[PDB]
């Protein structure tokens, strides 16, 4: 069976690493084609930020929101890693798409904030998953504060079947019109972040796009899509590792995507 030596690798994985592994792959449709943990809250940390981007072109496409509004600043939205903020903070603003692009790209947390600060907190963050059928999903408190991930602690949490669900959903589900569905995707490709995680265990001729997380007590998040030659898949992997090393974390995210692929290649 496939499905177990999917299970049974993850699971040594985790015996190994002493780390917890949430997955769930999901098709087009939101249907499952595999996982493990996969109802088991994680925290989310830096991978609201796809959701977020998503509202962000939810409301661009409405036009209850215009992508090129700039939006001021000053130092005071600056947090810990905040790269493009800081770069574009003399010039006093960012526009709502550029500080989305930085979002989903570097993980820009001062950007997040930004576009939090802008569509309604939290809250709002909240209603846009309940909108588009994540009843699970929460965003609790902005960055990086969201990222504590206190053990047990249920505030700014998914589960990986929720977010994958939710990434189908926006991608392949009709969140989106055609033309912004097709940018996210391509941010998504052009993450700078995810080099060492999930999409270094997937073939090279997969089409992938992810957005990356790191959260404090060892956790590592991957979610997104693939493109297995003309099948899409949405994908959402959440770890938790508190006895690995940074680097040691990466690697166990890829070690994942090679176990997902193993599953997608040998079915
Ligand atoms: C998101 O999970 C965190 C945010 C909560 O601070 C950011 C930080 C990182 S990695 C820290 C250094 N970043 C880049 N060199 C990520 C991430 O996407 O892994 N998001
Ligand atoms: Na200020």
């Amino acid at each position: 069976s496939e499905k177990l030596t999917f299970k049974t690798d993850l699971e040594k994985l985790e015996r190994e690493k002493a780390a917890q592994i949430g997955v769930a792959i999901v098709d087009p449709q939101g249907e499952i084609v595999a996982g493990h943990r996969m109802a088991q809250r994680f925290a989310m940390c830096s991978t609201f930020k796809f959701p977020l981007a998503a509202l962000v072109f939810e409301r661009i496409d409405s036009g209850t929101e215009r992508g090129d509004r700039k939006l001021s600043y000053g130092p005071d939205m600056i947090v810990e890693w905040s790269p493009a903020t800081e770069r574009f903070l003399a010039s006093g603003h960012m526009t709502v798409l550029e500080a989305a692009q930085a979002a989903v790209q570097l993980s820009d947390n001062g950007a997040t904030n930004l576009l939090l600060r802008e569509i309604g907190g939290p809250a709002a963050m909240t209603q846009y998953f309940r909108k588009i059928g994540d009843s699970v999903s929460r965003l609790d408190r902005k960055e990086p504060e969201m990222s504590d991930n206190t053990p047990g602690d249920l505030r700014d949490t998914t589960t990986p079947i929720a977010m994958a669900r939710t990434v189908a959903k926006v991608l392949y589900g009709g969140a989106l019109t055609s033309t912004s569905t097709h940018t996210i995707e391509r941010w998504l490709i052009g993450n700078q972040t995810g080099d060492a995680t999930l999409r270094a265990g997937f073939p090279k001729d997969w089409v992938v796009g992810e957005k990356t997380g790191t959260c404090a007590n060892g956790g590592r998040n991957d979610i997104g899509f693939f493109k297995a030659q003309e099948r899409d898949y949405a994908v959402a992997v959440y770890t938790t590792a508190p006895k690995l090393s940074a680097v040691e974390r990466d690697e166990l995210v890829a070690s994942v995507g090679q176990v997902i692929t193993q599953l997608i290649l040998s079915t």
